[PDB]
């Protein structure tokens, strides 16, 4: 049973920035609900000014797969590759991030995806952002 | 940390050999050995002989594209998505000290003292009765603490 705290971004403008307020925390459910375009080559989820936390980037390239990683001082740290495309270009999407305590665990369309383990903590992260070929419908912050 | 099973000295790679009463939550699986300096890739195949085939567990560094390595899962025959870490952890013609921590939720990873990756279990631990080594390398030992 998830409750939502802030207000959802609706229809939101890509590329996006929006603030997370209070930060992220434990237990908070952060979902996207949006469309991969037709010729969509990348899109990317970003927690983070050039801080990114979290970076989701699904590529569809050399088979189709997603980067996650973490930008610190304007370093890409060492990528975490998943070697399968959960998106499909022209389809609509649910992507969930689940904060947890020591994870991200990701989810795409209901069934799970990926995890990927705090390089830095979620405490510190206070935006989201998007861009790439995407648009999106909606996104939500929920925390039961 | 004690010896559940007394360990292998100087295994021939290729190499096949049973793990005691199987994996256990808190057992520690490390390889000691060195990488040829000639190296293309290297395996090490957590399995179950029972499904001999299968592979629960495949850790497969390789030095290409910049050095990265393969974890992933054969069920029946069939490989399921692979979990890439974009780093090489083990330099080319040096030994290693391989870690394999095995956990309620995952497999943890150690190279060298240093944390390197983990790895989610697909299918039950419990299964897997066999350690699996093949390719470009030579191991000192292999041994068993539980933690
Ligand atoms: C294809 C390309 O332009 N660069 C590749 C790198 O991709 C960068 O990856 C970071 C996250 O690690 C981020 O997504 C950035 O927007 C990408 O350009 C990278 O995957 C590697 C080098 O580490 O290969 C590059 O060709
Ligand atoms: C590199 C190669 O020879 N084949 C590529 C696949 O690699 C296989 O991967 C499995 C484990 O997932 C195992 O290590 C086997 O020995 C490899 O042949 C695979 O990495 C890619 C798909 O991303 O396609 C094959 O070309």
């Amino acid at each position: 049973a998830l409750f939502s705290a802030q207000s959802p971004y609706i229809n939101p403008i890509i590329p996006f920035t929006g603030p997370i307020q209070g930060g992220l925390q434990e237990g908070l459910q952060v979902t996207l609900q949006g469309t991969t375009k037709s010729f969509a080559q990348r899109f990317v989820v970003n927690f983070q000014g050039n801080d990114i936390a979290f970076h989701f980037n699904p590529r569809f390239e050399e088979g189709g797969y997603v980067v996650c990683n973490t930008k610190q001082n304007g370093q890409w740290g060492p990528e975490e590759r998943k070697m399968q495309m959960p998106f499909q270009k022209g389809m609509p999407f649910e992507l969930c991030f689940l904060v947890q305590r020591s994870e991200f665990k990701v989810m795409v369309n209901k069934k799970f995806f990926v995890q990927y383990q705090h390089r830095v903590p979620y405490h510190l992260v206070d935006t989201i952002a998007v861009s790439g070929c995407l648009k999106l419908s909606f996104i939500t912050f929920q925390t039961q």
